[PDB]
């Protein structure tokens, strides 16, 4: 209503996933995702840990609506494909993802106040689902 | 014949600036830009300086045809646009082009065996033309 400025209302902004880190430190690192508006429809993405200033993560991606039921945050590294389930957009990355070589899998959830990313590599593997909470 | 078969051609392959490097050294860093191609149309490209093995500058580019004169290098950040000369594919950036916040002004020149760029930040200026050969 329409479906792709309720998804850039969610997907903007500042998210961290501190009660998850903090809750197992060991295991999980403290990463502040940020989804900057540069354009209508035009973000600059960038996963970093906490005490850094640079990113280990960064890319810019266009959002795309494919009628009727899709949103697509489109890299030319890998698009993720959005889907509304009712509650929340499911999101799964396309056959041909890949980082920088690596085959990549890549599933998301976006909630009004929350993101959840998964990201398996090929050999690297993965470390499951974090959980990001958006700043206020 | 085709156009865009040819630019990718021209593209594709590691290419460095020594010689342009070596002839002042305290001007010019030696660079390696790398253009691997990941799928038909579509490459991953890096720069990094040539004692490291990680780039300071990494992206994949989709190769995108208009016709009938114009084949983009394209990334949601910063598409570059080549035109045809007669004699090599000169490039440009398109208006909107940012690197990670700050407004860039690119050009680049693509030969059969040379790619030369030029890239202007709007706070950090520029060094000037670049002049990478391409590696047998
Ligand atoms: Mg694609
Ligand atoms: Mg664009």
């Amino acid at each position: 209503n329409s479906m792709i400025d309720k998804f850039c209302d969610w997907f903007e902004g500042e998210f961290d996933n501190w009660t998850q880190a903090a809750s197992n430190p060991t295991k999980w690192a403290h990463i502040i995702v940020k989804h900057e508006k540069i354009s209508e429809y035009k973000y600059h993405t960038s996963s970093r840990y906490s005490y850094m200033d640079k990113p280990y993560r960064e890319q810019t991606v266009d959002i795309e609506y494919v009628c009727p039921e899709l949103i697509i945050v489109h890299n030319p590294a890998c698009d993720i494909i959005f889907k509304w389930t009712g509650i929340y957009f499911e999101g799964e990355s396309e056959p041909d993802c890949q980082w920088n070589g690596q085959p990549l899998d890549s599933k998301a959830r976006l909630y009004a106040d929350e993101y959840h990313t998964w990201d398996v590599g090929y050999w690297e593997g993965s470390e499951g689902f974090f959980h990001f909470k958006k700043n206020v």
